[PDB]
Parts: structure tokens; sequence; C-alpha cells
């Protein structure tokens, strides 16, 4: 009784050998035509430079584009992060448009952003063998500033992880330790773009789904706010929740990129293409502005306690930041356990998981998203009775289950505006503050492989700004210390609950893993954002 | 079990009756220290000229304000448009920023527009002695800018309703006819400002209540996208329901004067208020664009069929824009039937109207409702009974009906992601005909009195772009003629049912008032809409330019 699910599998498998085996030849043959190219040059130029020796026309498309494509198919060896070549694309290259503030760059993309004649199957049987009939939104704006998006990235099944494996492509890892998670669910762009293989990708994120790959695998990324960028022609599986909303973004080694990025695309292709989307343009006087800032910080968020590494990474980004002249200034935002409990679960999953299982029906499922689907297939009232037993013992746990309840129309209602009472409550706190940006932890260093479905609190630090709808982006600023990681034997976590026990294990045995804080701004600030981002790397990251 | 209401209804008369005497004798007083001021010139005036000398201080704002104070209580009369005057608002005008883009302009505000130390009642006793501890943010920002609200303006009960009357304030009556609706729901502005009273206003809209009244009592308004502004602090009455947003706006004598509004309001102290609306400055460039442009027309929706001055509107309008030199295309947005039946009913009644109602415990139902209520309150199964019995002969009643039950939230989320679709297969067909912008008609004459909320599927022409949350504004380009009215003996509608019915009596007798036409652009494209309403102004009413 699982024919179609092996079958997907199968072919899915015979596509992702194909288009690797497609790209070693393409490569292969770029190289004997082109045997005294420094490669390992073109790699390592950061974007910046890179676009400027393409537009200058110092180094041509094809000698980046057939670089980084086996550098690509080098480092997916060991991380399988590659789903798909997106074969039209040395066509594409050639008709690249030329004053292009991207010409000749290729990009990765997550699977989930459609392109024309390619699945995009979440990892999940039901979209197996039904591709897209054309580019979406975002990616004809890449085209129209002359990218060449070259591969899609694995993701867990559905998305809806911060691990990343699925029964179609697999497991994808991390390119520091075999035995970490790479993030997810935009783990295939933290393992391309992290190990070294792709300059620029796009991701998703809803509960943190941009910034745990980008920390976990060292890179930057940010996750706009919600209906900044067209999240039109997006493959997703739940369809008309709108109380937390997703977004999409830039992934990228330095902040610069995912500047250009967001300048690149916040452009009139994209706004007359998807009139949903404001058109606000990229404002450059702000991103470089370089007047101090008021700084809103957390050490801990009081739901997720850190590891040391995360605490470590924190204050001394702090530090750093109040000896370059900033103000910082203890802020919290309040009553965090009620927006990750009720706001953000439960807008998550207002009809009880009914419409998101079934894009499961007749699949497997994955094991790195653990007891998810069998605990939302469960009937509201025993999802109720279990939740009252346990609410003496682990509140935590108990407070998920049942707001992971279905409901009316009227509740959800209610809900919608607390979430939006909750949003300028926090506003409000900010204002009486004066602050500017707020920085925090970020989830770190990486867990272990099949944890991440086993320790969902721990989205707390990422969550909080997808239910607020803020921009939030990571930047790596140290690496896991012997120190830090034997540290980790004296972790206990503020609930001793089971997501607390299994992050303790997970978060062990880390050293020379990188670690990042995360910046956040007010809605609509993505260029302050970036601005504080910017500062960030400079501050602790110099050499680059 | 009535004594909260009528003790409500006491209360907000007697407040009302000392607010218009207040305004008497500041207004009074004024005059007898002012003799020599010309005050008719200055109420003629256009905004934008009022502003300029206001800033080069050939004007003072004492002279201005109290002016305009004295010409609102004088409309009143015949109106009752006034339901408060804004106490506060003299030593407003002293302290008003000098560099304001509104320095020294009087505005009246929707009765919704929370002010500190007043109510907004909706008309509904449950909000009487309620009264707004802050300035809801575009207030503020009215005020930042050199503004003086100075009046809040009557509403229908609750809101909803494009008519204008409630148990507290009782009946707002166009200036033009007293047997007439002004509109609504924002129609006190409406009277107010069509009756020379108040150079600028401010309403909101979730079915077209900007669009009736300024159509209705002769004036120019539009209805932006609706997050383009901050509702920020605004009364309300159902909290959460996000499928057919509800969206705020100017109403003034000129489309000139609304662009000046939009451009006051979106500015720094806006968008650092209310962060979450997106900080999209005004494009001067593009409202002051003369380039052609491709408009999209129709004659008819095929839903409410209009009357024979709206018809004569449009087409006018239509051949005036073709001489000037722009391409008229037609267009019609697809599926109206199941945007208004389905889309727009369900997402503004998910639950039932059972949120809604609340609002309504204990208190008097204004018979300008109709039987809004009384069919709201119908249990979940009878709605559904009753829609199929009437299925066959009166469809359109049964679809509305229907679309009114409870559901779950797995339903909403299925009918809002209809909504997300529905809203781009139009802007789809809209790029594949290559628009700029969309001319269509606008519901006029005004209806008599009680009789909106007996003609509902009347909203047809404005709620579509609640729909769709398009920027949709409305600006007066002829007036109903003798021939005009006549025909409307010939009047059946599309369907025959009781709403056409109503609508034929309702827009008879109608000789001599204004209507006008609707003009759309797309989300965000609030500039543009106004370019064409700029358009539309100057081919039909030359001389307010
Ligand atoms: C169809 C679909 C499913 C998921 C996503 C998506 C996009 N981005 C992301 C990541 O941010 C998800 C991180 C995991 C969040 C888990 C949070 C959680 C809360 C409550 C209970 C369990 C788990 O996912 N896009 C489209
Ligand atoms: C609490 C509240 C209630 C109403 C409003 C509001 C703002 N603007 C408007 C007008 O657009 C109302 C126009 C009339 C719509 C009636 C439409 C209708 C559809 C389906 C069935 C019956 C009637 O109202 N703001 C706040
Ligand atoms: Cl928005």
């Amino acid at each position: 009784g699982r024919q179609k699910a092996r079958g997907a599998a199968t072919r899915a498998r015979q596509k992702q050998r194909a288009s690797l085996e497609t790209m070693d030849k393409a490569v292969q043959r770029f190289r004997l035509q082109n045997p005294d190219l420094d490669s390992e040059a073109l790699l390592t130029l950061p974007l910046l430079q890179l676009v400027q020796k393409l537009q200058s026309g110092e180094l041509s498309p094809e000698a980046v584009f057939f670089t980084y494509l086996g550098k690509a198919w080098e480092v997916n060896k060991g991380t399988n992060c590659v789903t798909s070549y997106l074969t039209d694309c040395e066509t594409q290259l050639s008709q690249a448009p030329r004053q292009g503030l991207l010409y000749g760059v290729p990009v990765s993309l997550k699977e989930c952003f459609s392109y024309k004649g390619h699945d995009s199957t979440l990892g999940l049987s039901l979209n197996e063998g039904m591709p897209s009939e054309s580019d979406c939104v975002v990616v004809q704006v890449l085209k129209l500033q002359g990218a060449v998006p070259f591969v899609h990235t694995n993701v867990p099944q559905s998305m809806f992880s911060y691990d990343c494996s699925n029964p179609l492509f697999g497991q994808t890892m991390n390119p520091w330790k075999s035995s970490k998670s790479p993030g997810g669910s935009s783990g295939g762009e933290g393992a391309l773009i992290g190990s070294g293989g792709s300059p620029l990708g796009l991701g998703t994120d809803i509960g943190g789904s941009i910034r745990f790959p980008s920390a976990f695998c060292g890179i930057c990324g940010l996750k706009p706010t919600g209906n900044r960028l067209s999240k039109s022609g997006l493959k997703g599986c739940v369809y008309g929740q709108t109380a937390v909303q997703l977004s999409l973004g830039p992934m990228a080694r330095d902040v610069e990129s995912l500047a250009l990025c967001l300048k690149a695309l916040l452009c009139e292709h994209l706004f007359t293409l998807d009139p949903t989307v404001p058109p606000l343009p990229f404002r450059e006087e702000v991103y470089r502005s370089s007047r101090p800032l008021r700084v809103g910080y957390y050490e801990t968020d009081n739901y997720t306690m850190p590891s040391p590494a995360m605490r470590r990474a924190l204050i001394e980004t702090k530090q750093r930041l109040e000896a370059a002249g900033h103000t910082l200034i203890p802020f919290l935002p309040n009553n965090i356990p009620y927006a990750l409990e009720v706001l953000s679960t439960g807008g998550l999953f207002s009809d009880g998981g009914r419409s998101f299982l079934q894009n499961f029906k007749g699949d497997f499922v994955d094991p790195c998203l653990g007891d998810l689907i069998l605990i939302l297939r469960l009937p509201s009232w025993f999802k109720r009775l279990l939740s009252l037993l346990l609410k003496p013992l682990f509140p935590r746990l108990a407070a998920f289950l049942n707001n992971m309840r279905p409901r009316s129309a009227e509740k959800l209602w209610k809900l919608q505006h607390e979430i939006e009472m909750y949003r300028q409550s926090v506003i409000a706190q900010w204002k009486a503050m004066n602050l500017d940006v707020l920085l925090t932890p970020m989830l770190g260093p990486a867990l272990d492989l099949n944890t991440p479905g086993r320790a969902t609190g721990a989205v707390s630090y990422t969550m909080l700004y997808n239910c607020l709808d803020f921009p939030a982006g990571v930047v790596p600023v140290t690496t896991v210390t012997a120190e830090d990681d034997a540290q980790m034997e004296l972790y206990k976590g503020y609930f001793g609950d089971i997501w607390d026990i299994i992050l303790k294990k997970a978060m062990k045995n880390s050293v020379g893993l990188p670690v990042a804080v995360q910046c956040v701004a007010l809605p609509w600030q993505e260029e302050l954002c970036l601005r504080f981002m910017r500062e960030v790397e400079q501050l602790m990251t110099p050499q680059k």
C-alpha cells in the first residue's frame, strides 16, 4: 500500500542522478577548452567583486558559470544538497541582460521556487512528476537582472522543519561536519553556499527557515517582512493561512551580497509582475548610513536556554558594538510564550493540521519530522485530554498541543486580532525604549541530524519574528571552542521537558562549528536591518 | 429592557446640542471681533489656494477656522451631519505646526476616527460614554501637518450600511434634497463637505463607504489600497476579519484636495507611528503625468442594472476621454457574481454574523438597516433551508443568504485563498489588455432615505474593489436630467428580485442630483488613480481646475 511513494522516490532518484551527470559532463567539457583558468581565484571572490568583473568583461559568464557548476557538483558529493540541475540555463547564460545588476551570477534556488519544466516536490510524492508550467516571479526578476539560476536545492519533507531530509532525495548534511544538520527548511542552500558552491541563493522562512541553515552552515541570510517580495508562483502546501505569513529572502556569504540581491529584486520588473507587493525601492542611503544605533539586546529569551557558544557570541557582539559607539539596551519582547504557543502555533495550525496533512496521504514520513505528523492526526478531543494531562508536568508541551486544535472562523478572527494587537504591543515597547534595531541570540551550533524535529521549542528565537513579521537576519560571528562545548554538560534548559533534553544532546560535539546572532528591525526596514547586519559583520569578522 | 438605549440616546442628543451651541457662540463672537472679513470669498476658495494663503500669512488660521465653523453649523441645520464639536481645537489652532502641509486647514472626521476625549459611538449605545483615550494615528498626523480636525460627522448605525441614520444622533440627510440619503457610511462627511462646510474630510470604506456618499452628495472621494494608510486607533465593531480589508481615505470638493491629503498623510510621522504601513511616499511625478492612458471601461457590471443617469455619465466620460486622446478598451472583471456572493459576502460574514451582532445586544435597530439584523440572527440551518427554497426564484437572494453562514477556520482558509487567486486573476486580465486604469459606473443618483438597506445588490459597483483591494475613487461628472429620471419607469433590473424593485423606486424623483463615475488603478497605485480622476474632472467639469 505504498507503490506511488516508492515510484516517486525512484523517478526522483533517477532525475537527480541524471542532473548531476549532465553537470559533470558540461563542467568536464568546459575544463578541457579552458585549462588555464585560475578556478580557485574565481570561487573565492566576494560576490560584489565577481559582479564587477562580470560587468567590465574581465570574466566571461561561461567562465563563472561552469566554475561554480563544477564546485557545486563537487560539494554535493559530501552534502547531497542538489536535487536538480536547471537544464535550460546554458541558454540563459548567453541571453542574460547585460546591464542587469546580477549579470552572469549563478544563483541557487530552494526547491520551492518554481522553475519552468521542473518539479517542486517539496520531498512529497504527491508533487513528483508535476512540473511547473512557468518560472515564479522572483525567478523571472533574477533572469531579467542577468542572473543564471542553475540548481534546485534540497528541503526537508513538506518544508515544515528546520532539518533537511525527505524520502525522495534523502538527507542533506552539514558541510562542516556530516553528523550535523545543515538546518532548514532552506538547508540545501545553506549547505551549498556555505561550502562555497553558490555565491547567492534564495530561500523561504515561516519559523526560521532562512536563518537556521544560514547560522548552522556559517553564512548570512535575511528574512524580510513577509510582503516585501513576491511569493507569486512559489510552490506551497497550505493555502490561505494569512495569520503567520511566509517570507522569502537571500542567503549568501556576506551581508553586502544580501543587499545586492534585495536591490536587484526590488525593481520595476517585480513591482509590475506582482502589483500586490508594495513598490518600495531599496533605500541605498539607509543601508549605507553610519550613524550610531540604539540597539536592543537580550542574552536569552527565557524560553530556549542558549548554548554557551550562543551566549558568548551574543555578548561579544554586544561589547564590540558598544566599543564602536553604539548604545546597547536590554530589551525582551513581552509575552514570548504566548506568541509562540498561542499565536504562532494557532495561526500555523488553526484548522488542526488537516490541510497540511493532506500532503502526506499515501506518503512515507521522513524521520527528521519526528512525531509531528502522528501528533497532528490525533482527534481534537484527544489533543485536549492529552493537553490537560501534561499541563502540570510539562506545560510547554501541553500548550503547543492544545493550540494545534481545529476551530471556527470566529476563533480564527479572534486569533488574527490577537496577532495584530501583539504586533502593536511589541512596536510600542520598542518605541518606548527608543530602539533602532534589536540584537538577539540565534540558535546554534548546528544540531545533530534528526534532532530538530524533536526540539520544536528551539524555534523560539526565530519564530517570534515570523509572528511579529519584522525583518530578521543572521550573521556568523564566531566558532565553537572546546571550552564552549565542554560547558554543554552543564546545560539544563528552563523546562526540563523532552525538547530541552534533546537539545542538550543535540548541540554537543560541535567544536569548530559556526555560531551566529540575529539582527531585527521594524516592519519594512530591511535596509536598516542589513545596515546593522553589515556592522556586526565588520566588527566580528573584519577579514573577508 | 430598552433603558440603557434610551439613556444613551438622551445623553448623546445632549452632547450634540451642547456642541452645536458652543460652535454657535464661538462663531458669533469671532464675527464681531472681525467684521471686515469677506467670509464667502474664503469659503469658496479651492483648498489648494486656501492652503497657499494660509502659508503666506494672507489669511490667519483663526479666520479660516471660525468661518468654516460657522458654515458647518449652518449646513448642519438642514443635514444633521455633525455629531460632536472637537472642543480641543481652538487650542490646536494656535499650536499648529507652521510649515505643515495642511497648516490651518479645518478637517472633518468620520465619527470612527478616534479623538481624545470624545466617544466614537458608531450610533451604538454600547459605545456611548466610552471616550477615546487618545487620537488615532491619522488624526495625529493631520495635527503634525498643521491641520485642525474640528468635527465628528454622522454614520449609520454600526457603520455597516450605505445610508446614514442611527438611534443616537438620528438621520443625516442629503444636502441636495432632504427626501434623499446622503450615502454612507461616511455620510456625515458627504453631507458636510458637499454643502460647502468642510474643505477636507476622512472616511472609511469596506463596501463603498467613501464612494457612495461622495457620489450621492456630489464630491470627490478616494478609497486607497487597504494598507496604504494607518487604521491604527480607528473605532471598529468586528475584529480580525482580514479577507476583505477596511480602507480609509479623503473626501473633498476636488481631486487636487485628495492628492494633497494623501501627500500630507504619507510622511515620516505616519510611517514611524505605524510601522505596519509600508513607507511608500506620494509619487508627485505619477500624479502629475499627462501621458495618454489606456483605460478599461464597462457600462454595466451585469449585476446591478445602472440608472439611465449612471449610464449616460459613464458614456459621456468615455467619449471625452477618447477625444482627449486616451485609448478606451472594454473590460469587465471575470466572475463578478462569485466575487460578490461568495468571496465578499463570505469574507465579511465568515462567522455567520455573530461577532457583528454582539454590537447590537440591547440596542434598537435603526430602520435604515432594514432586515439585515433580523436576517443575520437566523440559525445557520434556517439560512440554508431558506436559501434552497428561494434558489430557483431569486438566486441572488439565495446566494447572499447561504454565504452568510458560519464555518470553520479550514473553510476560511480556503475562502482566503480564493480571494487571493481572484485578485491575481483580475490582475492578469488587466495586464493582458495592458490597462493603466479602469473606468466604471458608480451607483447614483442618491436613493431615498431607508432604501439602501433594502437594496443590498447595488453595492456591486463598489464592493468589487474592496474584494480586489484596488484603489478606487469617484468624481462627479453630471446631474440627473428630467429625461434621465423619466427613463427610470423603463428600469427593470437584471433579476427582478426585491433588491431590483426597491432600487427602481429608490432612484426615482432625482432630477438635479449629482452622478459620478469610478476610477480604479492597480494596488498601491493611488497616484495614478488620482491622475486619472484629475483627468476625468478636467474633462467633465473644467471649472474646478
Ligand atoms: C508548505 C510549506 C511548509 C513549510 C514552509 C516553510 C517555509 N519556511 C519554513 C521554515 O521557516 C520552517 C521552520 C520550521 C518551523 C517549525 C515550527 C513549528 C511550530 C509549531 C509546531 C511545530 C513546529 O517552512 N513553506 C511552505
Ligand atoms: C465596525 C465597522 C462596520 C463597518 C465599517 C465600514 C467602513 N466602511 C463601510 C462601508 O463601506 C459600508 C458599505 C455598505 C456595505 C454593505 C455591504 C453588504 C455586503 C453583504 C451583505 C450585506 C451588506 O462600512 N467599518 C467598521
Ligand atoms: Cl502590505
